[PDB]
């Protein structure tokens, strides 16, 4: 295969370089704007980090938070977004499991740096004060097998590997196979980027398909969330069953904007479904796991189905197994559910044979109990 750079990529993809990319705090910024910032960052992380080093973010989500997570890429390090709000302990783990040369965090508290106070549109991180200013004209991209370690997501905490070949994969099959995505498309993700599908859907799915994603470093009260939606209006909103749960009292403003609802992490009830089906809202179900980048199983807008995680994506292959490990051929007979496809992770940065056994035979084993109907469509049955 020939060696190549995930943030190279994306910043090669054909789109409009003007148009949106980021939403932050009333202010907008262009794919042209975060692209000259990541590539000054990188210019000073280059002089910090050597290629393959692993660097630990424990950062709100913001589009410094991005672009710094994109310039890691840009050099060749290996970065990794976690809660900012970790217990010390829990930070020191996680930065121990993956080795890391260097940690970023919030103010006031490996080599640690820390964001600046007052919430910038763009911050620098004390990089100019530690390797001096960026270079003007930066394009020294680390360019590597396509099935290497691009960055981890942990989820005790294990580190998932995702390469340039499977996120690239993941997006794919969901931002263009499933919903489609268009350029000019605003996306308003609840769930944060230290969530593998929060990363998805507000890092990498505005550079991927052209879309631009409101990012918000507070926390999401059911409040905060409908002053976003307010002054917001996406057109695509990720969102959990408890989100639109606490979302029902507002139907009117939701339906003003929102035209492709999407929720995911845990099975959307039957009793939501209807609700907004009943408002005009078709609430689409899937189902993704970090061992798999992102959603791999889930119902086709405009086809979905109450009680139902719906079919495999595009490129993905599902199998239910019986207690005896025996593939499940009828319907309406639980298993555990293996999925192999475009996402799939190469596998965990450090785990013990046990933990890596998750991923044995090329497929991951979700732990999830689901069966499948006469047409094909699965239903999740609980865990094993
Ligand atoms: N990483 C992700 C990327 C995209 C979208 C979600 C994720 C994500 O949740 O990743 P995690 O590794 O934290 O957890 C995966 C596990 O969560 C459960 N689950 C998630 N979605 C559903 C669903 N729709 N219906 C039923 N169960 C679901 C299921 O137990 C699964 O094994």
């Amino acid at each position: 295969s020939t060696l190549a750079n995930l943030t190279e990529v994306l910043f090669r993809l054909d789109f409009d370089p003007d148009t949106a990319v980021y939403h932050y705090r009333g202010q907008t910024l262009s794919r042209l704007q975060c692209r000259t910032y990541i590539l000054s960052q990188a210019s000073q992380l280059a002089r910090l980090l050597k290629p393959g080093d692993r660097v630990v973010l424990a950062l709100n989500d913001s589009p410094s938070l991005a672009c710094l997570f994109l310039a890691c890429i840009a050099v060749g390090a290996i970065p990794a977004v976690i809660n900012p709000k970790s217990r010390e302990q829990a930070l020191a783990d996680i930065a121990a499991d993956c080795q890391a040369s260097l940690v970023v965090r919030e103010a006031d508290a490996p080599l640690t740096l820390r964001a600046a106070a007052g919430r910038p549109l763009l911050d620098d991180f004390s990089l100019d004060a530690l390797v001096g200013p960026a270079d003007l004209d930066w394009s020294a991209f680390h360019r590597q097998d396509p099935a290497a370690a691009c960055f981890l997501q942990y989820t005790a905490p294990k580190g998932v590997m995702h390469s340039l070949r499977n996120t690239l994969g993941f997006c794919r099959a969901f931002a263009t196979e499933l919903l489609a995505l268009q350029a000019g498309d605003r996306l308003y993700s609840i769930p944060k980027m230290f969530f593998g599908y929060g990363m998805g859907n507000s890092l990498f799915f505005p550079w991927f398909s052209g879309a631009s994603a409101l990012l918000d470093d507070t926390w999401p009260s059911p409040e905060r969330v409908l002053e976003n939606l307010v002054a917001f209006r996406p057109r695509v909103l990720f969102g959990v069953p408890a989100i639109y749960a606490s979302l029902r009292p507002q139907a009117r403003e939701l339906l003003s904007s929102v035209r492709l609802a999407f929720s995911a992490g845990s099975p959307l009830p039957r009793g939501e479904f209807e609700f907004w089906a009943a408002h005009g809202l078709e609430i689409c179900d899937g189902i993704g796991a970090t061992e798999v980048g992102h959603v791999f199983l889930a119902n086709r807008p405009g086809q979905a189905r109450a009680d139902s995680t719906g079919l495999p994506l595009p490129g993905y292959e599902c199998r239910l197994v019986d207690r005896e490990g025996h593939t499940i051929e009828e319907a309406g007979r639980q298993g555990v559910l293996l999925v192999r496809g475009p996402g799939l992770s190469p596998g965990y940065w450090r785990a013990s044979e046990e933990q890596q056994a998750r991923f044995a035979g090329g497929w991951y084993r979700t732990g999830d109990l689901f069966e499948r109907d006469e047409s094909g469509a699965y239903r999740h049955c609980g865990r094993e």
